[PDB]
């Protein structure tokens, strides 16, 4: 029923409110200019990183290590907060351990960059929740492999973006994700088939209600879906000359467990 489809909807959207406190909406609210300092060179990026606790180990690294290590704080929250949403999706606290854990291992960063789009332009990303702009061409300067790791997250946000989608659409098209039956390693496929598939009713039933003159963006929507998983693809390849060229950079148990036998 329509009627129990909008109920999915709407728990998801509570839920999704209550995990994120990055939205689509405050994001777009801040880029609309409803103010934040500019990090476009090693200049600017000094002058901005005090604007924006780590020890003196840590700050007397080079910059790029540096801006990398930073995130990872931002991404194992991240990756906490995408799995608290997760266990409230229907059905999903009732897989097998294993299954739940297998999906959220190759989920959650798909969802780190869908909602990563939401901060960023054609021409840089909006950091610090929203205090600070650091942009593209900055980041692709970087030293190499650094100056690599962001420029295919930014092709796909302008692409992703173009959508318009709402949180509301996001909350529905995250939890899609999460609930891939296809990721390897799943012992039981076919519960988790059996949520997706539902959930891509609710999901279709969203994007009518929410952009009706939009006839195939559920289609358009699906497909991004192959986006991420090649950006996860790319970016695991470039952790691993990380691993080869720099040994200090302190990746964090969490990342290292999660890239573990994956891709
Ligand atoms: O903590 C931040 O605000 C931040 C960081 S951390 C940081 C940013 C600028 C200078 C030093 C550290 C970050 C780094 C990159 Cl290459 C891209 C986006 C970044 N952001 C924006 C961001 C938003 C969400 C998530 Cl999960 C991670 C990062
Ligand atoms: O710091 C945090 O707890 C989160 C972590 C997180 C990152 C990605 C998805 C879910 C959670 O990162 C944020 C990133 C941007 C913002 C933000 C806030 C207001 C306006 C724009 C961005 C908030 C939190
Ligand atoms: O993999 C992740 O969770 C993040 C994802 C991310 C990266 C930039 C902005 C927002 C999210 O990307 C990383 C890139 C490099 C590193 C890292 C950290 C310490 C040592 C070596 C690599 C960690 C995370």
């Amino acid at each position: 029923e329509s009627a129990d489809l909008r109920a999915l909807a709407k728990h998801l959207y509570d839920s999704y409110i209550k995990s994120f406190p990055l939205t689509k909406a405050k994001a777009r609210a801040i880029l609309t200019g409803k103010s934040p300092f500019v990090i476009y060179d090693m200049n600017s990026l000094m002058m901005g990183e005090d604007k924006i606790i780590t020890p003196l180990q840590e700050q007397s690294k080079e910059v790029a290590i540096r801006i990398f290590q930073g995130c990872q704080f931002r991404s194992v929250e991240a990756v906490q907060e995408i799995t608290e949403y997760a266990k409230s999706i229907p059905g999903f606290v009732n897989l097998d351990l294993n299954d739940q854990v297998t999906l959220l291992k190759y989920g959650v960063h798909e969802i780190i960059y869908t909602m990563l789009a939401s901060l960023m332009n054609k021409d840089g990303v909006l950091i610090s929740e929203g205090q600070g702009f650091m942009t593209r061409e900055f980041l692709k300067s970087l030293r190499k492999p650094f100056g690599d790791f962001m420029e295919p997250k930014f092709e796909f946000a302008v692409k992703f973006n173009a959508l318009e989608l709402d949180d509301s659409d996001l909350a529905i098209f995250i939890a899609v994700i999460i609930l891939s039956g296809d990721r390897p390693g799943l012992l039981n496929v076919k519960p988790i088939e059996d949520i997706q598939d539902n959930l891509l009713q609710a999901l279709e039933l969203q994007l009518k209600l929410n952009h009706p003159e939009s006839s195939q963006l559920f289609a358009k929507l699906l497909q991004k879906m192959t986006d991420l998983r090649q950006i996860v693809t790319e970016h695991v390849q470039l952790l691993q000359v990380i691993k080869k060229t720099e040994t200090d950079m302190s990746l964090h148990p969490l990342l290292q467990e999660i890239y573990k036998d994956l891709y």
